[PDB]
């Protein structure tokens, strides 16, 4: 009676090397894990070492099928009816400069979550995409130039069928004033400077353009789109978010 | 054409004066200030959030947060919006043997929210405590591993719950609470007290949540605890949400 | 013999409310402190609670005279021949918008250090100043627009006579493509957009212009100037620093 | 007209493969890559630092760092420059009773530096350990407060000192070292061992520094330890520099 069920208990911020397979290829990265299970009112404690045992023994490449298997195996190993695994890591993608064709990596921040509830599995994801934002107000009121800055666009979603990390990346980067590259030659820098100027967007415009795409995707049951613009003229950020439905 | 749930400014740093039941203090806040944006409206008016903060010189407390949130949604011409303010919060404590006084620091957020002329508020408090392991003590012939823990309480009520109240709910339940200033007899007392009161992370979250369930001002809450286990390089963690 | 002196021992990241007085006025802020003393080979340990005792008992406003007194009192209280107090905090200054005249605060990050060595006192400081940087290459090669971004300029210095926090701020902000304001009306935004465009500067130009000023100041015995530009076109930073002499 | 000590790129994130004495692993690095800039030269050539990393596919180790730093100062047409690479580093450990194996994570930086055709290298390793308080144990009738500690070793040598070597120097000296995976008999062993080997932060830094002084490959070093005291909300800290 005095006793209460605990929504989630286990371990948090275990750092662990992982290999990840997505549609575009396989890559090695380093993750932080939070691994937890439901604890019924009657049980005193969970078994904390079994969460680490699980990661040490499962050597398969991570993908959405493997995260499912892993979460199902965890709840079984932990003797629980419910649990979550959240895995956060940097994610690299090969990019090509818009004029030179010179290739370089860009880095994104990703989290993947698997959740079991009484035999039912659900999965969600989050991706932070760094883009260039350029202010339409600045350009319009100014006889020359326009302020611009890096922005972090964060998409969180839950879907029934799998949605690829790269697909979330493309939905955002398609919409940005201009996207980022690690390696830019002189013509590419001329290209990005001009495109961003040509395509100014408020933080409001950015969240709306991405949200439109996500609403259209039949896989997506709910989402949040945030955008944060590190305003180059202020020392605080412009911020917006849309949650759906 | 889509409405935007919230749009405005994030992580504006700003000095504030804060009034609570035990007194007034000066601290430094981060603010996030946002309003609802209707489907066909192009943008909000970003400079007005800063203007509002620059103009209002009054001490912060729950009544002044309400007033600032009202005035914001008015000034921005919106039907809804939210103000969240985060800051370090200091409280004077008394060492348990010497009685020598010293401050402790806690992390607090308060949030006010207007939706179509109705107001709601909520708060969050991170209280650092000592945790000590019952399995370690029971299995070992001497000693018990122990570590700092960060206990985070988020709650929503209608009547005001004081920051100090949330702190007390938690410190009362910890294996032992923290102090900045401890003499040798104080160190002895805290060492023994934690060792006499071992708690798993499970125990800590159940013990705090029971106290909050008993407080009938509280509509809903989350209690989390993260224990920086001194024998691992990762943490034990738990949370309860209610209802 | 087996025993070794310890350069510095004490406490680190004590968070503590402070009141600070500089040339422009007095303000309340929150600091992190690191307070340490020298430990001779022969002594087993220092007295850790006395560092907190010291902060709890000294209720005077902080300024360079008070940091001196505080460091001298610490080494005496700790029974040591040498020690350091480092105090880090956000620092607010009142600013005025360049067209409207509308006033707002801006926030800077500051550290002040006091050091005793056998009766001799020395003090140093560091200030991070967030500014706008605008790329000359971008503007010159582009038919319109120029990429720009927040930059953090960090000045560290040691001096014999006191150098005010605001003076370090002015040395940097005087040199920037354009400086930041919290509150900007439409004409002010037109003003800052244009000024930054009119005054493009590489990270190299920025460190050089600030360093020139610091070399000229007779108070300053040594310094480091760093600048980091959060390139709005990349996901890494452009960075430079000058150390002198 | 002023020369600039170092100019280039900072916190480029980049996946790397790392080879050490115990094996090869894949990790993710932050890089800072800079060159000296002569007084009358206007700017460096920023895109070339990224090109250099994109082109060189070789496994990282001390010989490859030297080679990358040589090639950089060549490609940038500078007389001096520095490459620093920071990453999490994993090592497989054996629990002290069960022998069950599990990884532990450490934070590493390696730095290479060219000055007028001469090369130097240096390294930094943060090793997390358990610390346990001798005063707490001595004064208390039972128990002893203990906590995670972050021990950071920075060193410069000419002959290569392995990352695992620095880790061993430190773990050997801690009240007890950390493991990710511990069974009940392992938890008992580590609890007792720390309690049998209490050390102040002073003790830890002297004990490590003595080991490093004895390693005649080492030209200079700094040992710091920060102990996240489980009875306070602040840390004990010490450092030694040598010579
Ligand atoms: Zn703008
Ligand atoms: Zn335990
Ligand atoms: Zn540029
Ligand atoms: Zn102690």
């Amino acid at each position: 009676l005095r006793n209460l069920p605990i929504n989630q208990v286990g371990i948090k911020d275990l750092r662990f090397p992982i290999t990840l397979k997505t549609a575009e290829g396989t890559q090695s990265t380093v993750a932080r894990l939070t691994m937890t299970v439901y604890l019924p009112a009657e049980q005193k404690g969970t078994h904390m070492s079994r969460f680490v045992a699980l990661m040490e023994q499962h050597t398969e490449v991570l993908d959405f099928a493997q995260l499912h298997r892993l979460t199902a195996e965890m709840v079984a190993l932990l003797d629980s009816r419910a649990g979550k695994i959240s895995v956060s890591f940097p994610f690299f993608r090969k990019k090509t400069a818009p004029v030179s064709g010179i290739r370089s990596l860009l880095d994104y921040d990703v989290s993947l979550t698997g959740e079991m509830k009484d035999g039912a599995y659900g999965h969600s994801m989050k991706v932070m995409i760094p883009v260039t934002s350029l202010c339409p107000c600045s350009k319009e009121i100014s006889q020359y130039g326009a302020h611009n800055q890096r922005s972090h666009v964060t998409v969180s979603l839950t879907s029934d069928a799998e949605v690829g990390i790269e697909e979330v990346i493309d939905y955002v980067e398609t919409q940005a004033s201009c996207q980022l590259y690690g390696l830019l030659k002189r013509p590419d820098e001329k290209y990005v400077t001009e495109k961003a100027y040509e395509n100014p967007k408020f933080v409001e415009d950015m969240v709306r353009d991405v949200a439109t795409s996500l609403i259209a995707d039949k896989r997506i049951k709910s989402f949040v789109v945030e955008s944060e613009n590190f305003e180059s003229i202020h020392n605080h950020s412009a911020y917006a978010y849309i949650a759906y439905p």
